[PDB]
C-alpha cells in the first residue's frame, strides 16, 4: 500500500509561516509563470547560460524561469531548501525547483541546481565546479537571496538581521494575520551592532564574494553581467527600508555595484546594476506586520488601475526592458527601476489615505486582503486552478542532477 507513503497535504500555519507546501500546486504554480513568459513572447539578445543565487522562489524564481523560457538560457540555480520525505512535505523552493527542471528538460534546455549555503565557500566552489564542468562560462549573474542570517565564511560567527529603525524609536502600523486585527507596536532602534549585523546579512559583501570567486576561477564570460534584487518602497516603509538597519544595508548595495561594474565593464563592456523591484507576497511576509497591511492595500489600489502584479511580470519587465532592451529605467544613483508602478505619485497617495483610515471593521471593504491572503497561499501551491487537493500524492519528490552541498 503507497497509501502509506503518500498523502493529502493541506495548509499548516505555524505562528505565521506556512509549514508545508504542496507539490502539485507548486507544479501548476511553475507552469503558470512559465506560460506568462512564452504568452509575452521571447526577448532578444539576452544571456544564454545565467547563474542564479536564490533561484527556489519569488524573484530568483521568475528571473531563472524569464531568462530559460524568455531568453532560452541553460540555467544553474543556487537555493537552499528542504526536500520531502514520507509524512514530512518539503519547501515549496524544492518543489518548485523539481517542476522547474521538469519543464526545463521537456523543452531541451540545461537545468542544473546547487542545494546548500550559498554564503559558504564551499558552495561557491561546488557552482564553479558545475560551471565548468558544464557552461564553461556564464554571462549573466542573479543575485536574489534573502535569508535573516548568515554564517561569515572566514570567520563562523553567525550574523542576525534586524528590523528596526536608527534613531528614534517609531511606531509601525501593521496587521496580524493570525488574529485578522489591525495592530500597532513600537519598535526600538538598532544598536551599532543590531546595524553592522543587518549590513554583514543583506549587503552586499556575498555579492562582491560570489564575483570576487568567480573571477579567481575565471568562468565569468566577456560583457558579463550581473545584479541584485531589493526593494526600496516610500514613505509608509521608509523608517525601515530607507533610514532602517535594513536601509544601512540597501547603503551597501548601492557601493557595491560600482565596484562590481567597475570590474565587468573592463572585461568586454560587462554591467552590474542593482535592481529594486516592487512590493509582493513572499513566504516571510506575514511575520513583519506592516507588510500584509501595506500590500493588502496596495493591491487594491493598484488593481483599480490595472497595474497589479507579481514576480514573473516584474521580472519579465526588467530582462526586457533593462537588462537586455532599450528602455531601461535608470536612477541617478545608477540603479535599474521596475518599481515605478508601485511609486506613482496617486498610487502611494491613495494608500498613504487609506493607511489612516484602515479598522479593524471596514479591512475588507478598504483593502484587498483577500487577495493577500490568496497570494500568501499560493506561494505554497494551495489554492492553484486545476489542482485536485483531495487526491493523495507522494512528498518525496525528486529533482534530477541535484547536487547536494
Ligand atoms: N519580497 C519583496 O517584496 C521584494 C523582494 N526583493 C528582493 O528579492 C530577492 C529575493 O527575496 P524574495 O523573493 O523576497 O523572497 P524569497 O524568500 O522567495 O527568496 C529567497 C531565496 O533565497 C534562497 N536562500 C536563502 N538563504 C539561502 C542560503 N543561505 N543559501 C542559499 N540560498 C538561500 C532561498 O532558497 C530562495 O531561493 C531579495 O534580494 C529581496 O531583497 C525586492 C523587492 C521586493
Amino acid at each position: 500500500g503507497s497509501h502509506m507513503l503518500e498523502m493529502i497535504i493541506k495548509p499548516r500555519v505555524r505562528g505565521f509561516i506556512c509549514v508545508t507546501a504542496h507539490p502539485t500546486g507548486c507544479e501548476a504554480n511553475v507552469k503558470k509563470q512559465i506560460d506568462y513568459v512564452t504568452t509575452e513572447g521571447p526577448i532578444a539578445n539576452g544571456p544564454k547560460r545565467v547563474l542564479v543565487i536564490g533561484a527556489s522562489t519569488g524573484y530568483g524564481l521568475a528571473a531563472r524561469i524569464t531568462a530559460a523560457f524568455g531568453c532560452g538560457a541553460d540555467t544553474l540555480g543556487v537555493f537552499f531548501e528542504r526536500p520531502g520525505e514520507e509524512g514530512k512535505p518539503g519547501t515549496s523552493g524544492w518543489y518548485n525547483s523539481a517542476a522547474f527542471h521538469k519543464f526545463a528538460a521537456q523543452k531541451g534546455l540545461y537545468a542544473k541546481s546547487i542545494n546548500g549555503d550559498a554564503f559558504s565557500d564551499e558552495i561557491k566552489q561546488l557552482t564553479i565546479d558545475a560551471i565548468k564542468q558544464d557552461l564553461g562560462q556564464v554571462d549573466q549573474v542573479i543575485y536574489s537571496l534573502a535569508s535573516p542570517r548568515r554564517t561569515h565564511p572566514k570567520t563562523g560567527e553567525v550574523f542576525n538581521s534586524a528590523l528596526k529603525p536608527i534613531g528614534n524609536a517609531v511606531n509601525l502600523r501593521g496587521l496580524d494575520t493570525d488574529k485578522e486585527v489591525i495592530k500597532e507596536s513600537v519598535l526600538q532602534p538598532a544598536t551599532q551592532s543590531e546595524i553592522d549585523s543587518t549590513v554583514a546579512v543583506m549587503g552586499g559583501e556575498d555579492w562582491q564574494m560570489w564575483i570576487d570567486a568567480l573571477l579567481d576561477a575565471g568562468v565569468l564570460a566577456e560583457g558579463a553581467q550581473t545584479t541584485a534584487f531589493t526593494y526600496l518602497g516610500e514613505k509608509i516603509t521608509h523608517d525601515i527600508y530607507w533610514n532602517g538597519s535594513i536601509g544601512a544595508a540597501k547603503k551597501d548595495l548601492d557601493q557595491k555595484v560600482l565596484a562590481i561594474r567597475e570590474s565587468l565593464a573592463a572585461h568586454g563592456g560587462g554591467d552590474a546594476r542593482v535592481s529594486v523591484l516592487k512590493a509582493v507576497v513572499a513566504q516571510a511576509s506575514s511575520a513583519i506586520p506592516m507588510m500584509p497591511l501595506y500590500l493588502s492595500l496596495l493591491f487594491k489600489v493598484m488593481k483599480e488601475k490595472g497595474t497589479h502584479e507579481g514576480c514573473i511580470e516584474q521580472v519579465y519587465s526588467l530582462y526586457k526592458d533593462s537588462l537586455c532592451g532599450d528602455s531601461p529605467h535608470m536612477d541617478q544613483e545608477g540603479r535599474l527601476r521596475a518599481d515605478y508602478k508601485e511609486l506613482d505619485p496617486e498610487v502611494q497617495n491613495q494608500v498613504q489615505q487609506l493607511w489612516d483610515q484602515v479598522t479593524n471593521d471596514n479591512i475588507y471593504q478598504l483593502t484587498d486582503f483577500v487577495g493577500y491572503k490568496s497570494e500568501f497561499l499560493n506561494l505554497f501551491g494551495f489554492g492553484i486552478d486545476g489542482v485536485d487537493y483531495d487526491a493523495d500524492v507522494n512528498p518525496d519528490v525528486k529533482i534530477p542532477n541535484l547536487i547536494q552541498g
